[PDB]
């Protein structure tokens, strides 16, 4: 179930069979994180430096990197020669006045337009309540498929990626959420499953807030590790397809305890888009010092980074090829 | 060019011997705009898809396929004749009149897979496009149809794209002054879109002249000589490679009929037709003011009559997409 050009591509995308991708396609999340030390808006040079400064100098140790067609195409010709590119495709963000979080794909953009632009596989980012509006859920399974299908006439992996939430409980990180996120996460990747959406690879959540985990929380605990650990074996059960886990609300040390665990448990995870936490120092040290000084602290504290993932990801996931 | 070997089986389901004899009636915004003129109240849901229903009941056995909507024509669709194949609309009707942009949506709900799965075999999508307007407009429309054709590459399902002009700066289609650029918006756009890039496999297009300013067509002010319009087909045969028909946009019968027949003389190549008002349109105020069985009676009768003199003139004039 996978044709010639598409291995390939998925080869290129990993280091035997793990991927160890870079996430650097943010846009506007990147934008705020910029301002919070220099004065006047961030321009569009900035935006598009720090990209390549980071493409540059973190990519030699990543199997990949996931750029955005608006900020990132530079960056993306800067990367390292042994790391494949994937490149966004949905405009980011949605609006809080309404609860359906549609996806939109970037305006003058289509998957052979990715594929011309180099990259060896189309990502695209959907909000997703298993449990919401009927027919907002219909209009995002026709959209889905839709990618699908492109991807497949232009012959390139689609990475899927899926964030879940709930049309009523506004935070994500509240107690109320932790208790179905299990519920949301993996309901979503059985749903996407189906072959009629064409995906290749899911990019997912961890199906628990570790933070109320016991041995894991700081605070408040709903789960015993053998309840979490369930979780990570019915997400295990969800999909037949490889998946990869994302980084979100947790620090770099959590995430690898993380994805200990899940290993541990028996989840068979396929490696990581992992991003912020790697390259976060550099925002600061770009606007202030001066970037020469952001490549020294790219090839030192960035690279320890990365390496210490690198690690854990060695002991831990799962080659794709075992699917 | 090439087709698949599914694409070609399509193709054939929806053509004889090469020639496209098709009946179209996906109209929506188009069709209320005609019910309106008839009555009071607005029309019902109940009312269009009967509509839909008697002329595809009525009408296909005379038609290679028809052109339904999803939204209204499901009904319909199911009561064609087993002789004609079926092809669904994907876009949205209409378009925002407080903007120049016209830029294309596809049904919300529906998907090249899904067409398919409802038993098309063919998709079509409309696009509204002004090869003169704004880039960046432009630009965006183009990714779009790259999408549809992706889609039905991988869906292995005929890209029927029709494409309306316009210009963004001109009120009304109708004038004259839209008239001295139709020939050009008409024969560009299809230059554009015959590229590989878009994946079109038909496409169902406007004749490049409006005939009510041509020298023995006109009734009023003369903006075209027969040797000028001639040559406005001539170069539309040859802006693009591919498969072509041509839509009515509403003309009568008659003129549908003799704008084919100067097609042919001319020297266009076409493949035949996706005609809809110019041969049922007299419908919809039978169906309004005298009933469905009354509209029965007129689709027996007119409604025959304009499609068997239609059928008459293409197989004189169409040539077939099959010889290429
Ligand atoms: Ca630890
Ligand atoms: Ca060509
Ligand atoms: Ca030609």
């Amino acid at each position: 179930t996978l044709t010639e050009n598409k291995r390939k591509s998925m080869e290129k995308l990993s280091v035997d069979g793990v991927i160890s991708a870079l996430a650097f396609d943010q846009r506007g999340a990147l934008k705020r994180m910029m301002a919070q030390h220099q004065t006047k808006e961030p321009t569009v040079e900035q935006i598009e430096e720090l990209k390549s400064l980071v493409s540059e100098e973190l990519t030699p140790f990543a199997s990949s990197i996931l750029l955005d067609p608006e900020y990132g195409l530079p960056a993306s010709r800067v990367r390292s020669e042994e790391a494949g590119l994937l490149l966004a495709y949905e405009k980011t963000g949605y609006d809080a006045t309404t609860t359906s979080r549609l996806p939109d794909c970037l305006d003058v953009w289509s998957a052979k337009r990715i594929k011309e632009a180099g990259a060896e596989a189309v990502k695209f980012l959907l909000y997703y309540d298993i449990d919401g509006d009927q027919d907002v859920n219909e209009q995002k399974k026709a959209y889905i498929e839709r990618i699908g299908s492109e991807c497949r006439a232009e012959d390139i992996p689609f990475y899927l990626e899926i964030l879940t939430y709930d049309e009523k409980i506004a935070d994500n990180a509240s107690p109320e959420f932790a208790k179905v996120k299990a519920h949301k996460v993996n309901e979503a990747m059985k749903v996407f499953s189906k072959e009629r959406f064409g995906v290749d690879v899911l990019k997912v959540e961890v199906p628990v807030n570790m933070k109320f985990v016991e041995g894991f929380a700081d605070g408040e605990v709903l789960f015993t590790k053998e309840e979490a650990a369930q979780a990570f074996r019915d997400q295990e059960a969800s999909t037949d397809l490889p998946y990869i886990y994302l980084s979100a609300g947790v620090s770099a040390k959590l995430f690898q305890d993380t994805l200990v665990f899940a290993a541990e448990s028996g989840a068979k995870f396929n490696g990581v888009l992992c991003g912020r936490a790697t390259w976060a120092g550099s925002v600061k040290v770009y606007i202030e010092e001066g970037p020469q000084a952001a490549r020294e602290w790219l090839r030192t504290e960035g690279f320890k980074n990365i390496d210490e993932l690198n690690k854990v990801l060695d002991k831990t996931a799962s080659p794709w090829t075992e699917k």
